[PDB]
Protein backbone atom coordinates (compact mmCIF):
# COMPACT_ATOMS: atom_id res chain seq x y z
CA UNK A 1 0.00 0.00 0.00
CA UNK A 2 0.94 3.64 0.39
CA UNK A 3 2.89 5.43 2.42
CA UNK A 4 3.61 8.86 4.24
CA UNK A 5 6.29 11.39 3.86
CA UNK A 6 9.23 12.04 6.80
CA UNK A 7 9.12 16.34 5.92
CA UNK A 8 7.32 18.73 4.27
CA UNK A 9 7.76 22.20 2.67
CA UNK A 10 7.03 25.01 4.80
CA UNK A 11 6.86 29.06 6.23
CA UNK A 12 6.77 30.56 9.89
CA UNK A 13 6.65 33.49 11.56
CA UNK A 14 8.14 33.83 15.49
CA UNK A 15 6.75 36.44 17.87
CA UNK A 16 9.06 36.68 20.81
CA UNK A 17 8.11 36.88 24.39
CA UNK A 18 10.01 38.81 27.46
CA UNK A 19 9.22 38.73 30.80
CA UNK A 20 10.68 42.50 30.78
CA UNK A 21 9.25 45.42 30.14
CA UNK A 22 12.01 47.87 29.15
CA UNK A 23 13.34 44.91 26.16
CA UNK A 24 13.18 45.57 22.71
CA UNK A 25 13.69 42.29 21.55
CA UNK A 26 10.42 41.40 21.79
CA UNK A 27 6.63 42.01 23.60
CA UNK A 28 4.66 41.53 26.91
CA UNK A 29 2.99 37.91 26.75
CA UNK A 30 -0.38 39.96 26.12
CA UNK A 31 0.48 42.09 23.65
CA UNK A 32 2.85 39.44 22.02
CA UNK A 33 -0.21 37.01 21.69
CA UNK A 34 -2.39 40.04 20.42
CA UNK A 35 0.05 40.50 17.46
CA UNK A 36 0.26 36.54 17.14
CA UNK A 37 -3.90 36.29 16.40
CA UNK A 38 -4.03 39.61 14.31
CA UNK A 39 -1.25 38.55 11.89
CA UNK A 40 -3.27 34.53 12.11
CA UNK A 41 -6.66 35.31 10.90
CA UNK A 42 -4.85 38.15 7.94
CA UNK A 43 -2.34 35.22 7.00
CA UNK A 44 -5.01 32.46 7.18
CA UNK A 45 -7.59 34.33 4.93
CA UNK A 46 -4.61 34.57 2.30
CA UNK A 47 -1.40 32.70 2.36
CA UNK A 48 0.25 34.20 -0.59
CA UNK A 49 0.69 37.53 1.66
CA UNK A 50 1.92 35.67 4.23
CA UNK A 51 5.43 36.02 2.42
CA UNK A 52 4.51 40.10 2.32
CA UNK A 53 3.08 39.68 6.54
CA UNK A 54 6.01 37.70 7.91
CA UNK A 55 8.72 39.88 6.54
CA UNK A 56 7.22 43.19 8.23
CA UNK A 57 6.09 41.77 11.60
CA UNK A 58 7.89 38.34 12.52
CA UNK A 59 11.36 38.69 15.46
CA UNK A 60 12.95 35.76 13.86
CA UNK A 61 15.38 38.00 10.72
CA UNK A 62 16.95 34.80 9.77
CA UNK A 63 13.80 33.90 8.04
CA UNK A 64 11.65 36.88 8.29
CA UNK A 65 14.56 38.52 5.52
CA UNK A 66 13.89 35.47 3.19
CA UNK A 67 10.14 35.94 3.45
CA UNK A 68 9.47 33.31 6.37
CA UNK A 69 10.64 30.61 4.11
CA UNK A 70 11.77 27.63 6.00
CA UNK A 71 12.20 25.26 3.06
CA UNK A 72 11.39 21.60 3.84
CA UNK A 73 11.38 20.83 7.45
CA UNK A 74 12.18 17.50 8.94
CA UNK A 75 10.44 15.60 12.00
CA UNK A 76 12.93 16.76 14.56
CA UNK A 77 14.46 20.18 13.51
CA UNK A 78 11.28 21.88 15.84
CA UNK A 79 9.67 21.85 18.72
CA UNK A 80 7.29 19.20 19.49
CA UNK A 81 3.83 22.03 19.74
CA UNK A 82 5.66 23.95 15.96
CA UNK A 83 5.59 19.61 14.62
CA UNK A 84 2.34 18.87 15.52
CA UNK A 85 0.62 21.95 14.28
CA UNK A 86 2.89 22.03 11.10
CA UNK A 87 2.07 17.69 10.45
CA UNK A 88 -1.41 18.19 10.45
CA UNK A 89 -1.41 20.69 7.42
CA UNK A 90 -2.77 20.02 4.04
CA UNK A 91 -0.36 21.86 1.08
CA UNK A 92 -0.99 25.79 1.10
CA UNK A 93 -2.87 25.34 4.62
CA UNK A 94 -2.71 27.68 7.74
CA UNK A 95 -2.23 26.93 11.14
CA UNK A 96 -2.98 28.66 14.47
CA UNK A 97 -1.02 30.89 17.05
CA UNK A 98 1.39 28.10 18.36
CA UNK A 99 2.82 28.66 22.09
CA UNK A 100 6.44 27.43 22.37
CA UNK A 101 9.87 28.80 25.07
CA UNK A 102 10.47 32.24 23.25
CA UNK A 103 6.92 32.91 22.86
CA UNK A 104 4.62 32.44 19.76
CA UNK A 105 4.54 30.95 16.43
CA UNK A 106 2.60 31.06 13.11
CA UNK A 107 3.21 28.36 10.98
CA UNK A 108 1.81 27.14 6.85
CA UNK A 109 2.55 24.45 4.92
CA UNK A 110 3.45 25.33 0.94
CA UNK A 111 2.73 24.24 -2.19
Amino acid sequence: GPLGSDSKKASHILIKVKSKKSDKEGLDDKEAKQKAEEIQKEVSKDPSKFGEIAKKESMDTGSAKKDGELGYVLKGQTDKDFEKALFKLKDGEVSEVVKSSFGYHIIKADK
